């Protein structure tokens, strides 16, 4: 286990949904050899929020994978979890400053990583609702991991499906239309969200090119409030899309498109993805 007075904080790394990250040593022999981890705790507590922490804590001690971030402990109330410290921040964040570094089949190198610790999600019949580049973190310049597990449900034993509207902003440009509609989050719905993740890798995060600015654009920016949510709903049902990325070769947008289907049912499975990534990576070498 570890202990509170032995956790030196380093820096903040991060915020999201309802959680907080920050780069602690742990030093129990406070002579400064100790570890550097990531600490994950509630920037406000409260019950509900820390029953889900809880369950958000359980559901990272259970995946054991090499792109899923390392599970480390937790820490007591003022429950944190301490997970492995991955040098190189967010996939978002790396991408943006490497920008003219990464190319394509670095990309899908990425990718391919993405695929196969969702699929392993999947094995587990867990559901990750918020898969975005700002999620990716990286540990080295060939290696990324699944960064977060703060949506993340696991479906009924008897469903395909789980239902769920959560209070405060829910990342809307991510989302499959039947998670803006139903509030139904899948695997299908996970795969949506993954197209969109792969749209943000060969835009190379440039602003004007984010999922929100092309929807915005296209909504049209008069659009406020609750109504941004309608227009969206309607825009994805006459199959209005994110345009291909520059310089983005067909057949990778071609997973995108394919991973855009309104029907739940005809969108590609992560193992598949994963094939299609893999020999596309395969012809370019
Ligand atoms: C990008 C920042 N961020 C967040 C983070 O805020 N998130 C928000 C929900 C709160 C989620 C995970 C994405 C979590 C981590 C993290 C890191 N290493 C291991 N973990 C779990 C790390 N390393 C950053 C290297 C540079 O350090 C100076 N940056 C992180």
């Amino acid at each position: 286990q570890f202990e509170e007075r032995h956790l030196k904080f380093l820096q903040q790394l991060g915020k999201g949904n309802f959680g907080s990250v920050e780069m602690c040593r742990y030093d129990p022999l406070q002579d400064n050899t100790g570890e550097v981890v990531a600490v994950k705790k509630l920037q406000h507590s409260t019950e509900e929020h820390l029953r889900d922490f809880e369950r958000e804590i359980e559901i990272l001690k259970s995946l054991q994978h090499d792109n899923i971030v390392k599970y480390k402990g937790v820490c007591y109330r003022n429950l944190k979890l301490i997970m492995e410290y991955l040098p190189y921040g967010s996939l978002r964040d790396y991408l943006q400053k490497h920008k003219e570094r990464i190319d394509h089949i670095k990309l899908l190198q990425y990718t391919s990583q993405i695929c196969k610790g969702m699929e392993y999600l999947g094995t587990k019949r867990y559901i990750h609702r918020d898969l975005a580049t700002r999620n990716i973190l990286v540990e080295n310049e060939n290696r990324v991991k699944i960064g977060d597990f703060g949506l993340t449900k696991v479906l009924p034993q008897d469903k395909e499906y789980y239902k769920v509207k959560e209070p405060g902003e829910s990342p809307i440009f991510w989302y499959a239309p039947e998670s803006l509609t139903e509030s139904k989050f899948s695997v299908a719905s996970d795969v949506w969200s993954f197209g969109v993740v792969l749209y943000e890798l060969f835009t190379y995060i440039e602003k004007s090119k984010s999922p929100p600015a092309e929807f915005m654009r296209m909504i049209g920016n008069d659009k406020q409030g609750q109504m941004i949510v309608f227009h969206l709903i309607e825009l994805l049902k006459n199959n209005g899309r994110l345009p291909r990325p520059d310089g983005c070769p067909d057949e990778i947008y071609m997973i995108m498109t394919e991973c855009w289907n309104n029907n739940v049912n005809q969108r590609p499975s992560f193992r598949d993805l994963a094939l299609r990534v893999d020999q596309i990576r395969d012809n370019m070498a």
